[PDB]
């Protein structure tokens, strides 16, 4: 009667466009998926050229949301995030003690425009400012250029703003047919 239930589930998000972002509701399972907000920064020889205007805003997110996802790179709604040593759900008993880390913000770093004749041109597109949690970045240990990724085994806990907490452990970064940007993770989330 005082303690809510876990939620265990599984979710796969496509997370394939550059362009976007994916935030997720855990408690919910819910999804929305928006174009960066960011003011745009076109990098032509090495130096910023040319702008995009910002557009939208964080307040068209209709649903409430834990964590959000663009191509690899995983951020939080205002959480930190710990990388146990467990390889299994049952090994990690309740919430543990740790070195939590927060988000941290990117200036001019995070890819929102890419492709080979643009690259040819010494020409990509990235956001003016983006946030991004340094230890849920190490899910992925390497991403080689055309191979299959390589994926860290550890289990993730992940403190919310609410006091919420999850367990998330991923299993895949590409799909069936091997197109990198599908996201696949098992999670146990503690409702408050």
């Amino acid at each position: 009667d005082d303690v809510k239930e876990t939620i265990k589930k599984s979710k796969t998000i496509d997370a394939t466009k550059y362009e976007m972002w994916t935030y997720v509701n855990l408690e919910t399972g819910q999804t929305e998926t928006h174009r960066d907000f960011s003011e745009w920064h076109v990098m032509k020889n090495g130096k910023l050229l040319e702008t995009i205007p910002a557009k939208g805003s964080e307040a068209d997110i209709k649903i409430k949301w834990h964590i959000a996802i663009h191509r690899f790179d995983i951020r939080t709604n205002e959480g930190e995030a710990i990388a146990t040593k467990e390889t299994e759900f049952s090994k990690v008993t309740g919430l543990p003690a740790g070195d939590y880390k927060k988000d941290v913000e990117i200036k001019d770093k995070m890819l929102v425009g890419f492709n080979m004749a643009d690259m040819m041109k010494s020409k990509f597109t990235v956001a003016g400012m983006a946030k991004v949690n340094p230890v849920l970045k190490t899910w992925i240990v390497e991403n080689p250029m055309g191979k299959a990724p390589v994926l860290s085994k550890s289990v993730f806990v992940v403190k919310f703003k609410d006091g919420s907490y999850a367990k998330i452990k991923f299993t895949d970064a590409t799909n069936d047919k091997q197109e990198k940007g599908h996201v696949s993770f098992n999670y146990e989330f503690q409702p408050k």
